[PDB]
């Protein structure tokens, strides 16, 4: 029940940028959340083989985790906020999509994405 490789935390052909937003989804609002009592599972790559759940790839095609998030935002991998903002979502999405509405995991994402979309509600200039 492989994993794929996990996705990439750099790009030598992909142009970086720091923003000040930027810097914010990492020093506050990822390092804030990843704190939080229902992070945990999200702290990594989905480990489908260790889990027990040998399709999960074979349903989920663009996986995403906070901890690829983090090192992406320790490369400066991204171009702007919005496109860390999408890797959140897709997260959130992936999670709500492999499981059902109910389920201790699904539980989980809910809380920790109304906390995200929390502290994304302002950024700074
Ligand atoms: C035991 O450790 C871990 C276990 C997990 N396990 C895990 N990782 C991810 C899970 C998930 N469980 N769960 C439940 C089962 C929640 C799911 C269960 C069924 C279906 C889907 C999921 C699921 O969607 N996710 C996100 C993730 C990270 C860790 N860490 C190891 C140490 N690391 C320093 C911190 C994070």
């Amino acid at each position: 029940s492989t994993n794929p490789p996990p996705p990439e935390t750099s790009n030598p052909n992909k142009p970086k940028r720091q923003t000040n937003q930027l810097q914010y989804l990492l020093r506050v609002v990822l390092k804030t959340l990843w704190k939080h009592q229902f992070a945990w599972p999200f702290q990594q790559p989905v480990d489908a083989v260790k889990l027990n759940l040998p399709d999960y790839y074979k349903i989920i095609k663009t996986p995403m985790d906070m901890g690829t998030i983090k090192k992406r935002l320790e490369n400066n991998y991204y171009w702007n906020a919005q496109e860390c903002i999408q890797d959140f979502n897709t997260m959130f999405t992936n999670c709500y999509i492999y499981n059902k509405p109910g389920d201790d995991i699904v539980l989980m994402a809910e809380a920790l994405e109304k906390l995200f979309l929390q502290k994304i509600n302002e950024l700074p200039t």
